[PDB]
């Protein structure tokens, strides 16, 4: 019953080509172990054939056409993607594809635009008056023609680009000229405006853009049976377009598309305004919580685990929360460097996968490892965790984060799981014991640790109560197995 996606891909996988196809051959053994949806790294055609797929080109070459020097994407072609959804299918697993809307990248050729620079510490403030610049902002998409779409990009349905090919000066931003030209809003306020992030800044003010983006939504839907979406970079797009985009697909397709958006700011009150403002409609990752946790792995034990949830969409807002350990972005050597320590790894799993609140998700690069950079696969440490979900991760939650170091929950079970029911317990620091109310129906169960780290049993007592044990810097997830 208890739902856990897994985002399958991290950012320095071989350009190999293979990925579709190691995706479709894992689906039957990522159901096993517990994953009920998959994100999909970006499908479309990059700036470059080994492009992660954010430096988004063509969003209707699904690895189906020859531009940009590749007919296939760094996944894999539109053939055998298509074979790994499908595969999915069969195994029952949802399909979340991720989606770039706010910007393309690799433009066909430049264009002269009239311009104005703006601060890029707060680009509401132009720094110089107006003149033509050299942007890639052209899309005529040769290898594609116009199959599947004859919309075509110019100069006029972006907002602006950072980079001028006729003077090639750096650390700029321009807003283009002309009628009806200006960042959109709403979008983040850092910077004064972020609705610039990088290469061509699409204007979600031009209805052609609009109309487009919507009808692509649609074509992406149902040419490869999406039931869901990974919005990428939401702070720098106007919230009520993303809003209405979702509400647009869902209404044309029909489906109840799930849709979690990246909202990346360590910020919950500037999270909770863009969960307001796109009326509730879908769900966030829980940026905070990621950064709980890997400040938490950063500390030595001296963080306060009894914070560990604090400033957290799961805590303030559960129902919207899509929680997460760590990314492509968060990865050694990425953007947005801030990997969580092996050592508190399994803890942080334990955090999102045991929990009543928050729809968790596990990360390829933990999972399977990332050899570029050392890191080794932690698949050993997390499939008890996912079993402890899939099984016993059911029922009332009693919480017990009354302890610097030694933290701990239980879930009481429900008739709906045989046997479900469970004690978590964990510590930052020095091991220890916390005793922790269970359920009195559970009275004289002989429970062990799912995670083998202690290898003795806890018997709950007639009252329901059990004295749970967990190692220095681990955690134990005791159960009635
Ligand atoms: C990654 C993350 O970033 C953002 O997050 C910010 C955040 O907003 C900010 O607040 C802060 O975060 C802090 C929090 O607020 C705090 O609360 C917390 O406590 O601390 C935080 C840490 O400070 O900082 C964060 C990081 O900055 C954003 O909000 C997140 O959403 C975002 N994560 C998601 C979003 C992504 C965007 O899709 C995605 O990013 C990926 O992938 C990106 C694309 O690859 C990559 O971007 C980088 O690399 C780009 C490519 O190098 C670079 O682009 C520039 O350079 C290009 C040239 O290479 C330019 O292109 C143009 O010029 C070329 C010449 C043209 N090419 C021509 C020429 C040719 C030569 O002959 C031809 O061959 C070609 O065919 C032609 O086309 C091209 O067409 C032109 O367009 C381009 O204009 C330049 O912009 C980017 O600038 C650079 O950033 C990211 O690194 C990577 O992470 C995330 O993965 C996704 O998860
Ligand atoms: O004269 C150039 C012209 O370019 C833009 O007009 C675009 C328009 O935005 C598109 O929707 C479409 O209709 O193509 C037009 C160009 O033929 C500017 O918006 C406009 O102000 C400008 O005059
Ligand atoms: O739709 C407006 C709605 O917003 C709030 O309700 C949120 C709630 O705060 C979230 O935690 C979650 O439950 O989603 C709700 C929206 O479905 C307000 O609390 C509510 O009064 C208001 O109607
Ligand atoms: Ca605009
Ligand atoms: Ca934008
Ligand atoms: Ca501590
Ligand atoms: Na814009």
């Amino acid at each position: 019953t208890n739902g856990t996606m897994m985002q399958y891909f991290e950012w320095y996988l071989p350009n190999d080509g293979n990925h579709w196809n190691r995706l479709n051959s894992d689906a039957s053994n990522l159901k096993s172990k517990g994953i009920t949806a998959v994100w999909i790294p970006p499908a479309w055609k990059g700036a470059s054939q080994n492009d992660v797929g954010y430096g988004a080109y063509d969003l209707y070459d699904l690895g189906e056409f020859n531009q940009k020097g590749t007919v296939r994407t760094k996944y894999g072609t539109r053939s055998q993607l298509q074979a790994a959804v499908t595969s999915l299918k069969n195994n029952g697993i949802q399909v979340y594809g991720d989606v770039v809307m706010n910007h393309k990248g690799g433009a066909d050729a430049t264009e002269m635009v009239r311009a104005v620079e703006v601060n890029p510490n707060n680009r509401n403030q132009e720094v110089t008056g107006e003149y033509t610049i050299e942007a890639w902002t052209r899309f005529d998409f040769p290898g594609r023609g116009n199959t599947h779409s004859s919309f075509k990009w110019r100069w006029y349905h972006f907002d602006g680009v950072d980079w001028d090919q006729s003077r090639r000066l750096n650390n700029r931003i321009y807003k283009f000229r002309g009628h009806g030209k200006a960042w959109d809003w709403e979008v983040d306020t850092e910077n004064g405006n972020y609705d610039y992030l990088m290469y061509a800044d699409i204007d979600m003010d031009h209805p052609e853009v609009v109309n487009e983006l919507r009808n692509w939504g649609v074509w992406y839907t149902n040419t490869l049976g999406l039931d869901g979406f990974r919005i990428d970079a939401v702070k720098h797009i106007k919230y009520s377009f993303t809003r209405d985009w979702i509400n647009h697909v869902r209404s044309a397709t029909g489906k109840n598309m799930f849709a979690v958006a990246e909202f990346w700011k360590n910020d919950l009150g500037a999270i909770e305004n863009y969960l307001q403002k796109t009326n509730w409609n879908h769900s966030v990752f829980d940026v905070p919580l990621h950064y709980n946790l890997y400040n938490a792995s950063k500390s030595g034990g001296n963080y306060d685990m009894r914070n560990i949830f604090n400033g957290t969409v799961v805590q303030r807002h559960p129902s919207h929360a899509v929680t997460f350990v760590d990314n492509h972005d968060s990865q050694p050597e990425e953007a947005l460097e801030s990997f969580v320590e092996e050592w508190f790894k399994p803890l942080a799993y334990a955090l999102t996968l045991t929990r009543e609140q928050g729809y968790p998700s596990v990360f390829y690069g933990d999972y399977y490892g990332i050899p570029t950079h050392g890191v080794p696969a932690m698949r050993s440490k997390i499939d008890p965790i996912l079993e402890a979900r899939q099984k016993y991760a059911y029922g009332k939650q009693n919480d017990y984060l009354d302890h610097h170091n030694i933290i701990g929950w239980t879930r009481e079970g429900n008739t709906a799981h045989p046997n479900s029911g469970l004690a978590t317990i964990m510590s930052d620091g020095a091991g220890g014991s916390k005793w922790m109310f269970v359920g009195r129906n559970k009275a004289g169960q002989v429970w062990s640790d799912i995670t083998g780290n202690r290898t003795g049993t806890v018997t709950i007592n007639a009252d329901g109560w059990g004295n749970f044990s967990v190692n220095g810097g681990s955690v134990s997830i005791w159960v009635n197995k």
